[PDB]
């Protein structure tokens, strides 16, 4: 039973965070992202997870050996000294994935969601085939490519990885189970899967559909990161009430690590997730906003919807508002108004940014 | 020895203060503007003041005979049906200095300076001519009269209204001394006096002109209230040192109100005034405002070249700037940003403002 993690890549739309860390392990509610999917696929019971790392591939791969032993799940790496695309793991990986005649996972690690995984390899059990797709309803439809889905057997008619402004309403939840039989099919040349192989695949009717439940959000975006982590906020309390934090200053839904200190008179707005390591001074107001490790916020100050990096320094009666996100080590002076601002990091802001732009 | 205060203008610049409170009567340093120059009047030891407003308004008819006992003047007042201009006050009240054959004082309302008034009326008696005017030089001629001064005989050889040509650096400071005799050029039909009677006199050479020393300013528009108000701070640290407040969490030069409450652990920034009965709340960081009075600032909020208007209730972590005005009995709610916003009295604002607008 082995299960693959598309790790790695450039991560271009998460930029201003992804320039220091890699994608899968930015801090996602007090956890890397791919360390949410590695407990979902250690929780199903799997020996061994191929992960791929075309990225950094130092800083990713040490905090694998360290989750080893934690878990105790065999975990292994392919890399390759060129991108192959999303399709090309696996075909590097074939013989890996060939000497055990198993149905293997398949999952985008920028994707968060409630796991289904053993239900799914019930209903591709059912079904018979070699291909199932994970499917989610989402409001707009060109973000994320489209399935057409029928009733009972939920076989694709027809695939298109790019939508239209009103083709389809239900988008690939970018989960998928293949068969031993579909690497016979992928070459070796760096391809991408979500669109050569589901359309060939999908040509001849192998694919099928799995619904989810709840709360489907990939985290690529940095607005999309926002609207993620509040609705994993929303089903963390639905789950483990124990878990969020509650205070008298503290409304809404809050997670906060241990290590992180909040200083009194205080309020703590809602779906906020405050890293390991902060420090919140006096009398500061934050709502909607994620809060990375290490981070110092001064008092009198006020954020909302806003993503904070890693060491970062925000002055006194600073206000951040609209999707202000900070790189590492950024410095952020007193009394400064930043709307929308993007900032690179191991920089300082003077001055104030009125408009939403990138600062270099 | 008499002195007549021009006042008309309701709705000239100070807009959303003088919506609920005529324009001499609004606070300037914790005293009403009238009460400046009237106490200057008191201290040049003239006889009678009289003040031509346009506008019968009741609570300024209590308010001067009010005043008038503790001034130790008596104050009347004259009332025109239709505007006739700035220089019909003049032509109406003609008895009461034609009376007397002394030479009076003219005022505008808004002109606040240091007022030399004792070396005024002495130039005036040593010159012995129909008019004497004060001048000072300014660095933007265009909004102001300007004149041409002599070499050391004060005289003026030209005085237009309005430059357009760029005649001479020095401007009419709003300061005149008439004789008798030069009231029996003015006419009871609507004229003006600075457009009109002022350049005939100037080609005879009646006209004299003596340079003021320090820090004219008019305080008619908002914007220039508040360097007018930032200007006077720093000649009242030279004049009284003792008067200006000082504390370990003041920065520059504060006037402080001794019934005004401030917070702890609050910076109050450079060349603000508080008025009267105010309080201030914890961690309010004001810098370049003004506070009218019995208005109450909330805790963690920043302002900075603002005017709050009387019993006004702003709410936490605000930050306004760009030389915002609010009314009276105006409430801001928590949260908000307010960036050149104007607002008329009895509002209460629930939103943001991103740009310099007028909110009714
Ligand atoms: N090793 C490797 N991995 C890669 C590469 N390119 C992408 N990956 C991995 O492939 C996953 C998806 O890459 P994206 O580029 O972020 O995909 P997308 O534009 O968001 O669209 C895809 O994902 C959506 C769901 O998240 C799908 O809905 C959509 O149809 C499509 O499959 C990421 O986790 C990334 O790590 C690569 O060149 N090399
Ligand atoms: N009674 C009455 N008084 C008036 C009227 N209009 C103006 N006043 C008073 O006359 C004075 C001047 O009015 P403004 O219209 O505000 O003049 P300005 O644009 O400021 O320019 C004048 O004053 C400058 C200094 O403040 C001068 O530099 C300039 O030469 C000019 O005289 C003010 O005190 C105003 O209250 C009126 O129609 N009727
Ligand atoms: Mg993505
Ligand atoms: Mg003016």
């Amino acid at each position: 039973m082995k299960a693959l993690i598309l790790v790695g890549g450039y991560g271009t739309r998460l930029r201003p965070l992804t320039l220091s860390t890699p994608k899968p392990l930015v801090d996602f509610c007090n956890k890397p992202i791919l360390l949410h999917q590695v407990e979902a696929l250690a929780a199903a019971g799997v020996d061994h997870v191929i992960l791929a790392v075309s990225y950094m591939s130092q800083v990713l791969e040490k905090e694998m050996k360290a989750q080893e032993q934690r878990l105790g799940i065999r975990i292994s790496m392919s890399h390759e000294e060129e991108p192959l695309g999303t399709a090309g793991p696996l075909a590097l990986a074939r013989d890996l994935l060939s000497e055990t005649a198993d149905p293997f996972f398949v999952l985008n690690s920028d994707v968060i969601c409630d796991f289904p995984f053993q239900a799914m390899v019930q209903f591709h059990r059912h079904h018979g085939q070699e291909g199932s797709i994970l499917v989610t309803k989402v409001e707009e439809p060109s973000k994320y490519g489209v399935v057409v889905c029928e009733a009972d057997t939920g076989r694709i008619h027809r695939f298109v990885e790019k939508p239209q402004v009103f083709v389809s309403n239900k988008i690939n939840a970018g989960m998928y189970i293949l068969s031993p039989a579909v690497l016979q099919r992928i070459q070796l040349q760096p391809t991408s899967i979500e669109k050569e192989v589901f359309p060939i695949m999908a040509k001849e009717g192998q694919l099928y559909a799995m619904e989810l439940q709840g709360f489907w959000m990939d985290i690529g975006q940095p607005k999309d990161f926002l609207t993620g982590m509040c609705l994993f906020l929303q089903s963390l309390r639905q789950k483990q009430p124990e878990r969020l934090c509650s205070g008298p200053g503290i409304v809404g839904n809050v997670l906060v690590d241990p290590s992180a200190r909040i200083g009194q008179n205080c309020s703590i707005g809602p779906n906020v997730s405050l890293g390991p390591g902060v420090v919140v001074e006096d009398g500061v107001c934050i709502r909607r906003c994620t809060v990375l490790r290490d981070a110092r916020i001064r008092s009198h100050s006020w954020l909302e919807s806003c993503i904070v990096g890693w060491r970062c320094r925000v002055g006194q009666w600073v206000r951040m508002e609209n999707v202000t996100v900070l790189g590492e080590d950024v410095i952020v002076n007193d009394e400064l108004y930043l709307n929308g601002a993007s900032v690179l990091p191991h920089k300082s802001i003077g001055e104030s940014v009125p408009e939403p732009r990138i600062i270099m």
